[PDB]
């Protein structure tokens, strides 16, 4: 017997131990999210790639 409090990231199929730091989970979960490298913005998986690409691309048409 033991606590099965395994945190599973909805974005993937990976199971994390109960001693897993939430902060690390946030980063992992966010890792799957669409993030702009020109400013460092986070875009949810449900977001529209068109809007994201426009935002990221917006960073290429202006320095
Ligand atoms: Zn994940
Ligand atoms: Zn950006």
């Amino acid at each position: 017997s033991s606590f099965d409090v395994h945190k599973k990231c909805p974005l993937c199929e990976l199971m994390f131990p109960p001693n897993y730091d939430q902060s690390k989970f946030e980063e992992h979960v966010e890792s799957h999210w669409k993030v702009c490298p020109m400013c460092s913005e986070q875009f949810p998986p449900d977001y529209d790639q068109q809007v994201f690409e426009r935002h990221v691309q917006t960073h290429f048409d202006q320095n």
